[PDB]
């Protein structure tokens, strides 16, 4: 019986923590932080993530504003809204919720965010110090991964790591990090990782997960990861979100057979999910202090 | 008997390729171009690199410049003359040999050649860049090492790598090129990548190199891979630089078990160094021809 990790009860903790450190902000005279986030359309998944954002803003008192804008928008006028926002000393965290319509460019609008503001970690100044291993704003799912596995007491340090993903948001960043020196100035956590990705043979992924000390899954892939490709006593993340069949929620983990042979797993929902949205309120915090 | 891949046929065969882009350059009307290197101090290894750079631009029709000064410059000076020369339109590319004396702080001095100069592709925007799957000025040794993988015709796309050494110069880059998507705007090798390090425990690296079709040592250990860590028909190539014992030159292969066992591998000298030397010129035209 692996231990189940519960991402909520973590995130309850960040969340204790960040608002500690508003209080403390907040009462030694400086402005109240807020994170301002742009949602474009009607996407309903991205309507009940920002609310997960604005709620756990609110409990940790960093105020916030949804702006809402209709998939009609232009480039231009979304850069222009980016432009005014960044010039707002009143504002201190921007995010815009991906995905943005198609007529879109996401990687300019994540590149108009100004660096000092940039909450989600995309812009490629960001990018390039998180490579360099320099300070940088680190992406929220990805600080939520290795902050699951240090706050459980999961050791990297010489360990054997597989990330099945290598998307620019998620995938490429948990790789970064875990692989990283410890004692470089942003610290990494110096396991061996391997990357794979949609051209990865399922023969291959197997040979790798089988040597893995932890796993961690960001493909969006139901029952991608299952008991004989775990060793007995692994870490298994579930970064994963996968709408299957009425429509439900699971992970990229068979969660039932890989709970009975792993040490350590987390469940989808309730796993890396709100653990995204804590390191979220922290990079606010951050931003808001000007420590970078 | 593994095929012993000549760097230095592959080198000449780019630096061919590059002679005619120049010579085409120059034929209609734009200005020759000129590549600039700061050389700090008296290291023989970085006169001796510095010097194949210098020939070799001469031979593909590149106009050089060796700037000296001495290990006691401050930082201040050395900055001063880089925005010196990233201000000058004569100049296409500029880089500064490394390493540089302790009291320079590196990091500061590659973020001052202009990204658009950058021929060595340190500076943070062409990490990010690279980083993101973008157009970039791609380091010159890893890039050296996809070509040497390419120009064979060694298959990436769903094999095993594994690279040893996660260096921000050469390991990082190798493993980013390789295990990325051969449809983005730069495309990658769509490989599966495992990263190794100072902290992979020997065993470990030999059970990942085991299952691997192409490993890639950057180590600076001396016979770090040897034969029973190689499948039979494995590509072998390697980066190391090692002085050892009169001095010797050696990689971190140790050849002789290897080239018995390996479909491929590349010596020390006469491998990867003279490609790092002739994708620098490539780097030069790129920069001369403003296509970034
Ligand atoms: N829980 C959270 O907080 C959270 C946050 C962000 C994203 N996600 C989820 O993580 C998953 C990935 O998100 P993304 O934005 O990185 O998505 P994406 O679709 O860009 O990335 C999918 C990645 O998985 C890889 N992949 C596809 N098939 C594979 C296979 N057979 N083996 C290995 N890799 C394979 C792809 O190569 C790609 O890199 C999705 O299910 C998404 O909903 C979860
Ligand atoms: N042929 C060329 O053109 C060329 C160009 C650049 C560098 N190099 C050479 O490549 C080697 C590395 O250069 P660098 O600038 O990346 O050096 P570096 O000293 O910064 O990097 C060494 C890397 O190897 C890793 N390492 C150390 N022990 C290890 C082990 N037992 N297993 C796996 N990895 C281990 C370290 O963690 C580190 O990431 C050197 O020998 C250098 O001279 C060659
Ligand atoms: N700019 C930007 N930044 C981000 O960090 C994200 C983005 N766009 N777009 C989509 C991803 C996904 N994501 C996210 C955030 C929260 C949760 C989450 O709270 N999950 C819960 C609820 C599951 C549900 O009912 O949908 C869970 O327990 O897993 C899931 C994904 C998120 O916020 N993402
Ligand atoms: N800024 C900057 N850019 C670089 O790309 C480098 C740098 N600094 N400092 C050291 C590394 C190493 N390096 C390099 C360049 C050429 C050769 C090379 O030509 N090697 C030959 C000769 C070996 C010898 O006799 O020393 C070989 O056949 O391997 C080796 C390393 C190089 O140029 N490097």
């Amino acid at each position: 019986e692996a231990v189940v990790i519960s991402g909520r009860k973590l995130a309850q903790q960040i969340k204790q923590e960040v608002r500690q450190e508003v209080e403390e902000w907040v009462a030694s005279g400086n402005k109240r932080p807020h994170l301002s986030v742009i949602l474009v359309g009607e996407n309903p998944a991205s309507h009940s993530y920002v609310l997960n954002k604005t709620r756990a803003a609110a409990v940790v008192g960093i105020n916030s504003e949804t702006i809402m804008k209709p998939a009609s928008i232009s480039e231009e006028e979304l850069l222009n809204l980016i432009n005014k926002l960044n010039n707002d000393d009143n504002v201190d965290g921007l995010l815009v919720q991906l995905p943005l319509p198609e007529h879109i460019d996401e990687r300019r609008i994540c590149n108009a965010v100004s660096p000092d503001k940039d909450v989600d970690g995309f812009h490629v100044i960001n990018v390039g110090r998180m490579c360099l291993d320099q300070y940088s704003m680190l992406p929220a799912t990805p600080w939520g991964v290795w902050e699951i596995i240090k706050r459980t007491g999961i050791p990297t340090l010489g360990k054997n790591v597989v990330v099945a993903g290598r998307s620019k948001n998620v995938g490429m960043p948990i790789a970064m990090l875990l692989h990283t020196d410890g004692a470089h100035e942003r610290p990494g956590g110096d396991a061996t990782v391997t990357i794979s990705h949609r051209y990865t043979p399922k023969e291959q992924l197997k040979k790798h997960t089988i040597l893995a000390d932890i796993v961690i899954s960001a493909a969006g892939i139901p029952n991608l990861i299952t008991a004989d490709m775990i060793k007995e006593g692994a870490a298994v993340i579930d970064v994963g979100i996968n709408r299957v069949h009425k429509p439900k929620l699971v992970g990229d983990v068979d969660f039932e057979g890989v709970r009975q042979k792993a040490g350590y797993i987390t469940p989808v929902p309730g796993g890396v999910g709100p653990m995204t949205v804590a390191m979220l309120m922290k990079n606010t915090i951050i931003a808001a202090k000007k420590v970078l």
